[PDB]
RNA sequence: CCCCCCC
RNA sequence: CCCCCCC
RNA sequence: CCCCCCC
RNA sequence: CCCCCCC
RNA sequence: CCCCCCC
């Protein structure tokens, strides 16, 4: 059945159309040196409103890939959003859907903070501490990638995890910019990813275009590391299933587990059939996701969760254990094997 | 039977949930230098109300371990208390559940006492006599640890013992701070330990995180000494039983003692089975405590109490002697062996 | 034969169905802070009718475990009772099967008593003497656990023992609430346990979920102590048999005792085979109980009862002595060994 | 319906 | 995020 | 039929 | 029910 | 609480 369902979904002669009357903003590569400034003036000043930081990160992505490539990416993502270009005025940027009041506020706040830290201090600002640093857009996109790995999770868990992991992953940027509010920027990125779902596709295309590069700075290598940490998002049950098989859990040989193993292997075969893009299904909110669910094998899922709980892997996972006796037996065996 | 009871209690697939709608306060490490001041402004001034001194000690513990680690500790203790962070205002602290009037009163009393002892005296206040000393939070937590060792006992015995032992254990702090009211601070700590039972788990986690440290001041070494003096709390009968076995008491060979020795050894085997965390069962008020009771062996308990009374160990122990003839015979033999 | 009987009972491919058209009440955790009030307004006032105090204790248990977990517990206990949720009205509770007149009467009686004790007295009601104390539901469940240990016994013995033991076990609660009628509350709990047998399973699940907790108050530790004192209910003959073996009674070597020792050891092997849940068989009224009866070994039972009578353990046990000569000989030898 | 930990 | 020794 | 004390 | 001394 | 000499 599962192969037939995927065959129906894949073999479609008709293309969906959505967001027909909508538009979005991009910034041409000719403005990259400008957007960098903006992407850094968000980082070293303490701003009251961090509402469009995610849009500025996506603007930098658009400068990197190019306006035409970004339009093509949005078009092939199933969304008929018409790209609107970015202009300059007196210079500053007039990004579509980003209020000019916001850009002026961010610029003025950063200029005032820079003046205050230059007047009082000894005037020895290093090359990495200024807003026009060239890795500041990647530093903002690193907060974006941290909150990207938690798009299958909830908002509160995502924000808490982003802050916790960014105090260590982004320690160097925090030292360079003492006053960068990872919570508010992470909230902005979560809002962008939820509202504009095609920007998940744009962000993934940037991740690919960055990982495929021949050279990169440490910021881009960090961004790619986090982006790849997001790969199996929304499918931790499959990873824990292969973990359970590697652990040689005895309760995998139970009668009901052996009964469901056929369709479990069917799900894994479907994973292989989709191939490399299967991992990005839940990150993209591809409607095709959910063909990879193991919820139709309650006993296998309970055994997998029990094995994970025994090994300590389960952590604070919020999934359901359908069959509690199998869960407890598997947990006991996994603890025994671990000890 | 006892092994089966412990097997039932330990092998539970369901987690309890309590204090669901409740919250508690923590203080981030970034405020440690501030909380230290507070924890010392309780010590060198004579305050009318010592109500929240225990909460300030626990706040310092939260600064030491960290807010996130403290939340995790509270969560793994079986209590679903939602941590509330600590803020500053004009600076002073606004601790959740601690009235700002109390903090202002403590600060003002300490400032007035400092002004009085500076105006009249010769102005030679040493570095250890000021409230901002860095061992003052540990000095307060030492009163807390003294009253911690008496949580299995009663309130009046606990307070009397705390004052008696603190006049000698904490003599140096008393010399440094002539006006520190060990009775009221001990009462505050007893109130905290009784009301918020998860703070027993927090206090034990601080004891572990301190004993595991590579270095420490003399205050922290004293705190760990007292904390370890609290280890076997609520189980002095087992310690006196192994004492009686070491004393080779002849009445241990009586018919009824030899009858009960099997299940006595069962209790000791259960002690070994639980392992290192068995000693902290009564300190934590773990409901699992009471599996270690020797009350179901009245003759063994009477012989043990008699041996203790003969050796002079019994002191003023308030336990019951079930069989008075065995108690008296064991006491006579123990006195004879002692002489 | 006994192993074969247990094999038949255990290896059943068919599940029983009972209480098909019946329903029961639970209270969601969101109402715990409310049910606590009710569970305490039963304790400090003198009520004419104590009819549903047991149902209110079970309601608190349902808040603790959760409505869904309680439904699952009732379902796995062999009873197809449909859980009915609890609602609020103007606030007070409308518990299914509990008349709103009863709840209004209890609330009004408690409010009138509180007004009388506040108007006449000096207005210094401590935090533990008020109905909204958080250990009041556990104090009611402690009377419930005392009457739980006497479910194998008769009603009159159970009530007498509950009152006698509660004057000492629950002395602190009695001091806090001078007017709490342990007899009527114990009668209510006995009625609940007899009528709704699935509530024995719910009460045992609460005992497990409480003993497995990492922390607990003194009320919960007391409840777990009593709950574990109930463990071997309905099987005091097996405990006295192992006592007789520990006593090395000479009449155990008699011809008929040695004749029956084989099937006696068979019963003990069956005990080990069932394992931890064997002790709760008579408490649950599991129909499988009675496989553990030693009534088919009249001479062993007579020797065991004689040994118990000699040691003074028999107390006022109402079992039958089949062979009086063995009983008297064993009693004489046990007294001789005791002296 | 699905998802849910850590890095 | 990653990296981190010696030759 | 079974259960039946004390804690 | 459990706990109960001293350090 | 612990420590406390000599070399």
């Amino acid at each position: 059945d599962l192969s037939y369902k995927h065959a129906i979904l894949k073999e479609s002669q008709y293309t969906i159309k959505r967001d027909v009357g909508t538009t979005t903003a991009v910034t041409p590569s000719s403005l990259q040196q400008e957007i960098t400034l903006l992407c850094g003036e968000i980082l070293y000043a303490k701003h009251a409103d961090y509402k469009y930081a995610a849009e500025i990160g996506i603007q930098y992505i658009s400068t990197a890939l190019g306006s035409e490539r970004v339009q093509q990416i949005l078009r092939n993502s199933g969304s008929e959003v018409q790209v609107v270009l970015t202009r300059t005025y007196s210079q500053m940027l007039d990004i579509h859907g980003v209020e000019k009041s916001w850009v002026e506020e961010i610029d003025k706040e950063a200029r005032k903070t820079m003046a205050t830290l230059l007047k009082e201090s000894s005037g020895n600002i290093p090359q990495n501490q200024r807003p026009s640093a060239p890795d500041t857009p990647i530093i903002l996109l690193c907060v974006g990638a941290l909150i990207f790995t938690k798009l299958a999770s909830t908002i509160e868990v995502g924000l808490e995890t982003t802050v916790r992991r960014a105090n260590r992953v982004l320690s160097d940027a925090l030292k360079r910019y003492p006053r960068m509010d990872i919570p508010k920027i992470a909230r902005s990125f979560y809002d962008l990813f939820e509202q504009k779902v095609y920007h998940r596709s744009l962000f993934i295309e940037y991740g690919k275009a960055l990982g495929s590069s021949s050279t990169g700075s440490k910021a881009e290598s960090l961004f790619v590391n986090i982006f790849m940490q997001a790969y199996g998002a929304g499918q931790t049950m499959l990873r824990w299933g292969v973990i359970a098989r590697s652990s040689n859990n005895i309760m995998l040989g139970h009668v009901s587990v052996q009964a469901e193993l056929k369709q479990v292997t069917e799900v894994y075969d479907l994973v292989r059939e989709m191939g490399p893009e299967s991992g990005l299904l839940h990150l993209r909110q591809s409607p095709k996701a959910g063909l990879l669910s193991l919820a139709n094998c309650p006993n296998f899922a309970s055994v997998v969760l029990g094995n994970a709980s025994g090994l300590g892997i389960i952590g604070m996972y919020r999934g359901r254990v359908p069959n509690t006796e199998l869960f407890s037996a598997a947990e006991s065996y996994a603890k025994s094997l671990k000890e």
